[PDB]
């Protein structure tokens, strides 16, 4: 479950054998983000430090920081793949609110950009297989916009 | 004053016309950190996002993130200059506790590395002039190890 700041796998609701993965797991900035197979031991490029930067409660604003690279999960354009560029911690495109979206008692959450037009973290075309683009897309709390936070 | 997460100038107690500055203010990783003249408007390389990553209270652990570059304030060696390298948010050398050290009613704090041997954020040789090396040095809560957090 999501219990605030900590290190997590971020796991798509429709495909819980997958997690949120900084593609290629390199140290250079600007990686795109996709779903990928979790594996028995998740790799550091697929772990994320949720770090509080403003507020408290459901309105709290967080950076979602890649464990391997230290770069921040960022939305760059509506209905477009998200990435981990080098970017200021005060840039709202790199800040996210995490909101309960419990579904049949599954403790899942939406991940909502501080720039409201950039919307929610979204698995492209509702894919249930490894390697799907993760988008910032218009917020609807569809099933492909829901996520588990598995504490690590 | 320090009131938790937010963007701050971090100001040395002995020289309050100065602040903590990522030297050269470039985007490449690995800048060393020094005191430098604040100016009328502080520059982004001399502003820091304090971001909560674990715990609560005086024991809370924070990243101290450069506003300009997004790299984390890090201690690398005892009694050595501190820097902002590319580094994982889970590395304890990049995590700090901020502890009250009120002095004659001045609201100042110590900045203490999570790796206890790396010690406290320290103005080399108690300098009161711009351009002094900021070290990670043995923790004594000396006056050159005390800091204001001016909210920005
Ligand atoms: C094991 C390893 O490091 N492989 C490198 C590749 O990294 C993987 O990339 C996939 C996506 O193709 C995925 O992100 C996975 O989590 C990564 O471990 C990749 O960097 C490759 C170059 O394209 O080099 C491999 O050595
Ligand atoms: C105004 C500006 O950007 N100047 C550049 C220098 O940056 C300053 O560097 C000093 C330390 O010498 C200090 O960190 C200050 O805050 C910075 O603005 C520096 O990058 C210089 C190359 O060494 O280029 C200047 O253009």
């Amino acid at each position: 479950g999501f219990k605030g700041v900590g290190t997590y796998e971020i796991v798509p609701y429709q495909a819980p054998s997958l997690n949120l993965n900084a593609w290629e797991g390199k140290l250079e900035p600007g990686a795109v983000v996709r779903t990928y197979t979790r594996g028995d031991k998740p790799s550091d490029n697929a772990k994320w430090q949720v770090a509080l930067v403003a507020g408290s409660g459901d309105s709290a604003e967080y950076l979602i920081i890649n464990v391997h690279s230290g770069y921040f999960l960022t939305a760059t354009k509506e209905n477009h793949i998200v990435s981990t560029p080098q970017i200021s911690p005060t840039d709202p495109s790199a800040r996210w609110t995490i909101k309960p979206a419990t579904t049949h008692q599954y403790e899942v959450f939406t991940i909502n950009n501080k720039v409201s037009e950039l919307g929610q973290l979204t698995v492209k075309d509702y894919s249930t297989h490894s390697g799907a683009d993760v988008l910032s897309a218009s917020a609807k709390t569809a099933d492909n916009q829901k996520w588990y936070f598995d504490a690590k």
